Formats: C-alpha cells, sequence, structure tokens
C-alpha cells in the first residue's frame, strides 16, 4: 500500500529503486524520484522500471510516506528547506546522505512541524543486486513500528540490522567505502592474472567469483576468518607463498588504514552538517 | 543435458578438497551421496566424519575408490600423485575418467604413469577453490590427450553445479591457480583486516565482521552482473571530496594494488616450481 | 572587440587568440623574455597598465597573485561600466577583486578563470566562475573566446583550486613524466631527441584516445596489455611504487596550495 | 609519393592491434574498409564484431588472408608467429611484403622461417600503438634483408596517415616497445590517478577525466611543436612559491621519474625476454 520517494537521483537512489523494484516489495508504480538535472540515461532507465519521475522535489513528498534523501551531504539543508513546509506527520524522512546528522535535521525540521519522524541509513551500492548492507539509527521522533517499516524494508535488498547513530561513521568506512575496495582489488587481481597469462575478461571473472564465493563461505560459516584462510594454506605451497608477500607489504594494514580514513571522513562532514 | 544421474564419483584423498566437492555436489543435487566414495591415508580427519554424517562411503584403500568409481577425482599433495598413479595405475580401467585436482601437476606427467598401465588413459586437470562447498566455487579445466569430447562436457556440466566452471588450455592452469586458486585466502586475510578496521573504528567484532563479508560478496555480484570495467564501478560510487575517495587514497599509498599482483604472481610461479621439482624426481 | 593583458601566461592566450582568428592581433594590447615575441605578433606593447585598461573591453589580469591588490588600486579608477575583468591569477578569489574595484564603482563585471599554458597550440583546459555583476551574456562571450584556444566550460567557483590542481598543474606533470620517459627510452639505447618524440606522442595519442572514447581509462588500459607481456610487466612495475597515489598527491598538494593563496589574498 | 591506395591489406590476428590499424586506415581514407581481410582464430572478440561492422572482410582461414593481401600484418601473440609461418609460408609469393608488429620477433627469425619455402621474403618489422586508431600513434620500423627500396617507404606512407612514423634500426626497437609501444597504458592509468585526484578535491568524475586528458593532450602537444627541454617547459609555467611546484615536489619524494624509467625498462627487458624464450 505504502509509496516510497527518492529525492535525489543519483547512484544510490538508482540502485535502491532497482533493489526494490527486483524484490517486488512495492510496485515501481509507488516509486517516484525527483532530479532537477536527471539524465536521461537515469530517466530512461527508471522510466521503463516503471518509476514515476518529476524536476518538483514537493511533488515527491506529496506522493510519498517513506521519502529518501539520496543527494550530496552539502544539498540536504537546501531541501529540508524546500520541502520542509510539506512534511506531513505521516512522512518518514530517510536520510542516506553521508555524515548527515540526525541531529542536523530533525533541527531544521523542527522549524516546521514539531516532531519529524527521521531515519538515518548508511547502505551501499550493491542494493541493486539485492545484496547491500544496510545499518539505521532511528529518530527522536521515530516510532518504533518506523524502525521495523524501515528494517523490512531494506531487508528486501541485502542484509540490515539497527545501529546506534555514532557507529555509522565506523559503518561508511567499513560496508559503505567497502565495495570500492573490492573494485579496486579485483581490477589488481585481474592485472595480476593478465601478468601471468590470462586473458583478462577470463581474469576479471575469476576473480570476481573468488571473492564472491570466499565472502559468502565466511557469511555460511562459524569459523573465524583465520580458521578458513588456515584451511586453504596446504604446508610448502602456492597460496602461502602468496600469503606471505601480501604480509610483506603490510596488506592488511592498508584495508585498516581505508577504513579509518574513510569513517575520519565521515566525522569531518558530520562536523560541517552540525555547524 | 548429459544424463549422469547413474554416475559414481571417487575421490583419492578425504581433505579440504573433497569434502567441499562431496558437500557442493550433493547440495546441487546432481550426485547422490552413497554414489561417492573417498579414500583417506588415515580417518582420525575432521573431514572423514562429517562425510561419513553426509552418507559418503570411505576406505583406507585406494584402489577400492578405483572399482566402485567412474569419475575420479585425485585430491591429494602433488608429490603424492605418482606414487598414487603407480598404486592404482594397473586398476584404471576404459570406462575411468581420471581428474586431476593438485596444483602444478600436468596431465603429459599424468598420462605417463598411467599410459604403462593401460594405453589410453582419459585425464581431465582441474584447479577449483574451496567455495564449491557453497556453490560458489571458480573452476578451470583442460582435457587430456584421450579426453573424449563427451568426457569434457560432462565435467563441466559436473562443475557448474557448484560454481562457475570454463575449459582453458593448460597452459593458462598455473595462472588460475595463482588468480581463483588462492583468491580465496586474500579475501579472508581482507576480510579479517577489514574487520579490525571496523572495530579499531568502533564496531562490535562480529557486526564488523559480518558487513565487511556483506560487501565483499556485493560487490563481487555486482561486477558480475554488471558489463563495466570494475575501475567504472569504483568510479561510479565515489562521490567527490567523499569518504569513500579519501580511504581510495590511503589504499593506493600503500601500493594496495600492487599487493595483489604481487600475490597472483608468487602463487603462479610457486605452483610451476612445485612442478618442476616434481618433474626433476 | 577589443582585449587587454595586465607574464607566460599573457604570451600564450595572445598567441592562441590570434592563431585562431578570434580576434585581430592589433585590438590587443599588453602591458620582458615575451615582449620580443609579442610585439613580432603585431601586439601592442604600452608600458602604462592605465592606457590598457582604457583601449580593451575585455581585460584579463595575468600577474603574480599578490600583485593584483596593487593593479586594481591603480586601473579601479579607470573601470568604466563596459568592462569585463578576467582574473587569470592563481588563488585570487572573485570576492577580493570586488571588494577592490567597487570602492570605485558599484557593479564590477567579474569572471574568474583557470586556464594553462597549452592555449599556445590551442589546446588548453579553461574553466571560469561568473561575478557578483556579470550577466550572463558576459559568461557566454568568454566561454567562446577561450574555447576558441582548447576546453572551456564554467565552474562553481569553489572547484576552481581543484581544477588549477589537475589540469592547471597537469602540464607540468606531463614535462616531468616525459623528460623521465625519455630518460627511459635513452637508457634502453634511443636516441635523446628520438625518445622525447617518441614519448610526447605516446601521450598525445593516449589523451586523444580517451577525449574521444566513451570508455574508461581502466578499459583503454586493458586493451594495451597483452597477457603476458612487456606492457603488463611494465604496469607492476609503476603499481608497486605507487605511482596513481603519487599523481593523486601531486593534485592535493596543488590543490591545498591554491587555497593557502587564496587565504592570503583575502586576508 | 607512392600511389597505394588499391592494394590489400591483411591482417593475421584480428584482436586489438589489427582493430587499431583498421579503423585508423579507413578514417585516414588510405584503403577501403572491403580492401581489407582479417583472420582470428576467435571469432567471438568484441573486436571482431567491431571489424564487421566496418566492411572488413573476416575468414577463420589464415590461408585465405595471405592469398588476398598484398601487404601482411602480422598482429598474432609473438610465440604463436612460428606457427603461423609454417602455416602460410608456401602461400607467400613474390608479391607479398611481410610486416610483423609482434613485440620482440626479429627479422632473422622470420626471415629463416620463410625462406624454406621461397627465398628472398620481404619482411618489415615494425613497432606501433593503439592510439593509430585516432590516428595519432607513434610507429617505428626496420627493413629487412630482401625488402626493395620501395618497400619501406610504401611502409612508411602508409603509417604516416595514422600517426608519426619514422625508420629505426632493428636494435632499437625493443627500446621503442617500452616506451611508446606501452606508452599509452602509462598514459590511462596517469589519467585514472589524476582523476582520482580530481575527484578527491571535489570535482565531478566525468569533468575530472576530461580536464586530465586535456591537460596531458596539451602538454604533449606543446612539446612535439617546441624546440625547447621538458625540462625548460615545466620551469616556464611553476611560478615561485606557487601550487604547481608544489605539486612537483610531492612527485619528486615518490620518486616519480624513476617509476618511468622503471616501466620503460622492465617493458624493454620484457621484450627482449620474450623473443629468448622463442629462440
Ligand atoms: O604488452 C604488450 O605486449 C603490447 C605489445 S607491445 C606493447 N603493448
Amino acid at each position: 500500500s505504502m509509496s516510497v520517494g527518492f529525492i535525489g537521483a543519483g547512484q544510490l537512489a538508482f540502485a535502491l529503486a532497482k533493489g526494490f523494484t527486483a524484490a517486488g516489495v512495492l510496485a515501481a508504480h509507488k516509486i517516484m524520484a525527483s532530479s532537477p538535472d536527471m539524465d536521461l540515461a537515469t530517466v530512461s532507465a527508471l522510466r521503463k522500471m516503471g518509476v514515476k519521475l518529476t524536476p518538483h522535489n514537493k511533488e515527491t513528498v506529496q506522493h510519498s510516506d517513506v521519502l529518501f534523501l539520496a543527494v550530496k551531504p552539502h544539498i540536504i539543508p537546501f531541501i529540508l528547506d524546500e520541502i520542509g513546509a510539506d512534511i506531513e506527520d505521516r512522512h518518514i524522512v530517510v536520510s542516506c546522505a553521508a555524515g548527515v546528522t540526525i541531529s542536523s535535521i530533525e533541527k531544521k525540521l523542527s522549524a516546521f512541524r514539531p516532531a519529524p519522524r527521521v531515519i538515518r541509513c548508511m547502505t551501499n551500492t550493491p542494493v541493486v543486486v539485492r545484496e547491500g548492507a544496510t545499518v539505521y539509527a532511528t529518530g527522536t521522533h521515530a516510532q518504533v513500528e518506523d524502525g521495523r517499516l524501515m528494517e523490512q524494508l531494506l531487508s528486501s535488498v541485502g542484509f540490515c540490522t539497527e545501529v546506534e547513530e555514532d557507529l555509522i561513521d565506523a559503518v561508511t568506512g567499513l560496508s559503505g567505502s567497502g565495495p570500492a575496495y573490492a573494485f579496486t582489488a579485483l581490477d589488481a587481481l585481474a592485472d595480476g592474472g593478465v601478468k601471468m597469462g590470462l586473458p583478462r575478461r577470463l581474469a576479471v571473472r575469476l576473480g570476481a567469483q573468488a571473492l564472491l564465493g570466499a565472502a559468502k563461505m565466511l557469511l555460511h560459516s562459524e569459523q573465524h576468518p583465520g580458521q578458513l584462510k588456515d584451511n586453504v594454506s596446504s604446508p610448502g605451497g602456492a597460496t602461502i607463498h602468496a600469503l606471505h608477500v601480501l604480509e610483506s607489504g603490510g596488506f592488511r594494514s592498508l584495508l585498516i588504514n581505508a577504513v579509518e580514513a574513510s569513517c575520519i571522513r565521515t566525522r569531518e562532514l558530520q562536523s560541517m552538517a552540525d555547524q
């Protein structure tokens, strides 16, 4: 029955609308999206999906029950001023804009109506193939049923759980930025395959399949990742020789640096949102 | 396409690979567990206990596995193979398809051993990986001299039920070992580290493990279902000034890409070394 | 129309403009090494900045960033309403120029521009941001003029520091790279002149391929490298030295330094 | 100038380099697309479909390419050149000019194999690169033992239509491979990284790609059209205390120059290794 809105038509809003349509959890005609600059590829992609489109962010608000904000962080204060008068009591405001705090949203929206129902969301692009990783934090006036609605909605396109808002910066550095780390790794792994004689296309396919299978093994396993690493590495063998050169470059610490750098940049954005 | 419901499969070795392939095959429903025999040097393994409860038949006699099976998976260490080939060589019949999974061991080395017993052994060489156990493996195979056309097609249908499977020329399989053969251990290492980073930044350990693994799987599936270069997807998900591009920069400053190239090379080279040392003896 | 200059960037723009036929070289007045060349082109040279302002319609300011305030104080009273003041000085913000000029006349038409030296062969990269009092047609006029000597597009002013780090400093990164590539060719036995020519032609062709392709640079990279071949071996050693991260460091350092100049200009 | 529009051109290999040369030659107008024939062991390549739409005749028989062509480009992998030469050596005629593009394959090795079928094979070795597709390639060539005076001239004319082309001694070509052969890949890596830097500092990706590429194009054009040392051009653009000289310093602190020297060397050394593994 319910309707879903997207303010913004970027990569992430497209990913959610496509993953939601592929889940059949609501008919695409229940979905509206507004961008003042939407590219015709994203227009023709969403329109063929059945996703209703408009340039007027207020049209989305009046159409929608659940309202996704998927725009750049600095654009958010302008959005809230535009649509703030149109926020009804029925609306659930789900922010995806990175580092934008529930406080900064509730402050803006409280100038119009006193109890805005706000949820902060950290999701990632693989929702487009329904394998996203999502966390959400509920705001001051979000009713308990709102969090469940959020949970059921985002569970149709990947993993989803509730966290305290203070962990969302860290989730950003981990699962939010994660897919870009994977894409970088797969491009380098394939370069390695090419270096050793594989055709590029086959190298790309084999590396991506190996990553997926490994991650799936861990998800469906009780065991520590180090234990599964142990089970792959035969004595004297090729895998342990490879693991050694990874260690010599400090491979593990680079991934730690990455999550940390992304979380800290997210906090730097959280401060400008709160300033 | 092909009818192999009444086909018997054997494993020489009952290690991580025999267990992973048998679990995948019986989970795919293309093999009844009681049509699978495995032989192991010792029966005090955790792998044999799980094969027994799976319904797989467990013998200590390699010749018994050979007599029971039509397709014969050789899943032992690379330096054992010429001793297995000696023990069972006379037991090999015309009906047998011998599938070697040892890293490095060449089709011609196996054909040479077996030919001393019977002239036209049907040999296939393959490189698979442990995620066959959840049916998301990556497998390549090459066909030997006396491999029939149906033999490669039969092998590809078998291994496709537990992951991606394609045919390659044999001289690529060492490279493949370094990529998808060792690939899972690189992912496990990467996931352990990513989870340490999540923990450093405040997340509970179990949630950090869960989120990194889900991030890796979804990204891999994204690429497998996309017609786009991995760099384009990197580009697509990196907003200007954002957290992700800042993280990408510190990966680059450590030479993250070169380490993965180093790893694939080291594994492929070690795989070639193991064969050379074997062929010297 | 008429154009004036108030450098190595002043020469480069006048050279490209004339070669494009967009402006008669004599409708151009400027105010060193580049003084012998410019006069040869039939471009009017005058030592008095005030003469340049009185003759010109469009006014490029190509001086050192801490030198603009002194020029503005000097010519400010001579800025009529027909004038468009285009600042190319690195880091000098639109606000700082308008502040100076507005003590003389309330609505100065200011445009801020980040262009680079390859305008001299009409392959520049130019961005520009329109000032508080510039009408729409001032932006379009500027876009038409600088499109004649390379790529040109409008940006928000807060992207110009980033553009400085990418295409503004870019040509020096390429000159450093071609000098090193030529040292490499020389090491492997090529004559120096042949190595310089072949390296620069490789760079040019590669850049033109990317400008004319719909594909990602990584996709074009894949196409060069045959399996097991020479190119992928060379790519590996680039990766092992963190070659990509150095170029990221470069754009970042240039952009940050531009911001620090942008502060000295606003202080 | 030599007249050659009506000659037929053959590619053994319908891969990335055969496509690049065919695309460049047809866009230059020096050959008609229907006068080109290419052969490949694999017809499902994206490049093979691209050649079809151009009007290039595609066959899976290396024999037919030879019989169709006057000039014959060898754009196969290096190690398979020996099997190709045995396969079509009997079909080589006196009218044929054989042009090897394979990295590292020496004129001596080609002439040795081909001399077994008919003496005086006309062989030319060249190293070119993918930007021929936009007619800005970099090509060197060396004439073989039995190449006529005209064959080198005809070869230079053909390849100058798609970029720079000059004659070199054969012992320089391995070095040219590491420089202009692999060159474009170094530039693509550079452009990707520069765009990453632009994005980090806040530019949209597409804008950073365009600006980075345009910066490199115009820098390269400046150098080619000036008589000045790359170092003098670097000096001319680095104002004192400015943003550029700050960025140059971080480049130097990472040994940026040495990485590019390492790259040319590695590619050239690998090019030699490949020929020594053949021999
Ligand atoms: O990597 C390679 O072999 C190709 C052929 S020479 C330069 N690029």
